[PDB]
């Protein structure tokens, strides 16, 4: 943290964030979500970080180069160090990210080396070459080598991701499952696991052996697993939470900006709020039964009158704001909602539904206030404006993720937030082949247009192409987009540090302190 000249500090600096759901794992290599990440990042440390305004920064690795950005060298600071006192290098490295390609991990997040193109990573995801054939190597302790198959002239924004920390290898091997567990994992970040109660508290305490450790003020922090917004924000009001997590109530939103103006943070995020259809599985397969979805949605109604926190109406799955997204926002979504909806209803009752035998089929969303009444008001507006029946199923978090892989539901409440700030963040989930593609969409054509964007060497071209692609989704309408996020969440006066400059929230509790109060 960098504390501003003449800020008095509490003394005791101790902080509690409510982290929406309880974790589906500490392991960097088996967690995909904001929830998993959010703690991850206190505790696992990659090649880079991001500074406090989001902007990717020397982490493990304190300088690098390229060379015509295939060959990236990473030059790791000498005191990197893990938990127990022993070096970071650069073979912990070589190890971890063999770890996350090899397929005996089954990793969520395995094709991010896809999407970095490191070397050999598509044979080995197939089983074809041993993992040992990554084109990653360590040239001596303290520097890390990667080969990418193409140029990839963003491929340094990827790095702050949890997928890339590294793991702890003799913890690993000597643990298996329960390396995570307090006694015997190792963790390199600027925090330690302390205590793990599932769904109760994660409580992590400062990592002495961190490289930066002088510069944190926080000791302790507190992540709660709350997934009912109305609760996180009454346990916020109460005292006991110091920041709440970043998902807020229908029911108080509106009485929170009235009554503390200056303890409500709102700013941009490259997240978008949509319906995930699972496209392999009929009538989900049929485009005008997803098209007539994708319409007589009312994204005015939804984002303006049940929910009205900030959120823009969507029409794409890439945020417009995106670096590097110059989309073309579709016909649809500049008509009248009368208009879609008499489309909407044509394109059901071509694909043979009627009053006597209508479309019906359930609505999977992860346990929420918020989602709850959304999904509530989407069945409403399905219903009378198209005359679909919906049934609405809630999971916790942890399952909700493993259901919508398994791939069997009908449409799902879904969220992706950007892991690097440039498009093909969001698209290559889209890929045919992603290990991050729930929506079980696959487009020959939609794969060839992103495979040529790093085939152009030009911008614009690349631009374009992304805005194609975009088309092509909304073509085959394999989504329903909703709202583009905003990142609304309350922070105690006291807290300083959080800056909400960062459109990806990658939050650090290393950069935070408490304000004497
Ligand atoms: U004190
Ligand atoms: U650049
Ligand atoms: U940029
Ligand atoms: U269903
Ligand atoms: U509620
Ligand atoms: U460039
Ligand atoms: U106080
Ligand atoms: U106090």
């Amino acid at each position: 943290a960098d504390v501003p000249a003449g800020v008095q500090l509490a003394d005791k600096q101790t902080l509690v964030r409510n982290n929406g759901s309880e974790v589906q794992s500490l392991d960097p290599h088996k967690i995909e979500g904001v929830p998993e990440s959010n703690v991850s990042r206190d505790l696992f440390e990659g090649l880079l970080i991001s500074d406090v305004e989001g902007h990717p920064s020397p982490g493990v690795a304190e300088k690098w180069e390229n060379k015509d950005f295939k060959v990236w060298t990473f030059h790791l600071r000498e005191n990197a160090k893990w938990s127990d006192g022993t070096p970071v290098t650069a073979h912990d490295f070589v190890y971890s990210w063999q770890r996350l390609a090899d397929p005996n991990t089954a990793s969520p997040y395995a094709s991010y080396l896809q999407y970095g193109h490191i070397a050999n990573i598509d044979d080995i995801i197939a089983g074809k070459k041993p993992a040992t054939d990554l084109g990653v190597k360590a040239l001596d302790d303290h520097t890390f080598e990667v080969t990418l198959s193409e140029p990839v002239p963003y491929f340094y924004k990827l790095l702050v991701h949890p997928s890339v920390s590294p793991v702890p290898k003799s913890a690993v091997e000597k643990f298996g499952d329960k390396w995570t567990q307090p006694a015997n994992i190792v963790t390199n970040g600027a925090y330690k696991l302390k205590n793990w109660v599932v769904n109760e508290r994660i409580v992590l305490e400062r990592n002495p052996q961190y490289w930066d450790n002088a510069k944190t003020v926080i000791n302790q922090v507190t992540y709660l697993p709350i997934s009912s917004e109305v609760t996180d924000v009454n346990r916020y009001r109460s005292g006991e939470i110091d920041m709440t997590y970043n998902n807020m109530p229908i029911e108080l939103f509106q009485k929170l900006k009235k009554e503390i103006p200056n303890e409500v943070r709102v700013d941009p995020y490259l997240c978008t709020y949509y319906y995930e259809i699972n496209n392999q599985k009929a009538p989900f397969n049929d485009v005008r039964v997803r098209t007539a979805l994708k319409l007589a949605l009312d994204r005015d109604i939804i984002v303006n009158k049940v929910k009205n926190q900030g959120d823009l109406p969507a029409y794409s799955y890439t945020p417009p704001y995106t670096d590097g997204a110059k989309l073309v926002e579709p016909e649809w979504f500049k008509w009248s909602q009368q208009k879609r909806n008499e489309e909407a209803k044509k394109l059901l009752a071509e694909a043979g539904f009627t009053a006597d035998k209508p479309l019906t089929f359930d609505l999977l969303y992860n346990t929420s206030d918020l989602h709850k009444k959304l999904a509530i008001a989407v069945a409403s507006i399905w219903k009378k404006n198209l005359g679909v029946n919906v049934n609405l199923e809630n999971q916790e978090w942890k399952t909700f993720l493993d259901t919508r892989h398994q791939g069997t539901f009908d449409v799902a409440r879904a969220g992706w937030c950007a892991d690097y700030n440039e498009p093909t963040s969001f698209l290559n989930t889209m890929l045919s082949d992603s290990s991050n593609n729930t929506a079980h969409y696959k487009s020959p054509a939609f794969d060839k247009l992103i495979a040529d964007t790093l085939k152009v060497a030009d911008d614009t071209q690349r631009s374009e192409l992304y805005a194609k692609a975009e088309q092509q989704l909304d073509k085959d309408s394999a989504i329903v987009p909703v709202y583009y996020y905003v990142n609304a969440r309350l922070v105690k006066p006291w807290v300083g540090g959080y800056t909400g400059k960062d459109p990806l929230d990658n939050i650090y509790v290393k950069n935070l302190y408490i304000i004497k109060h």
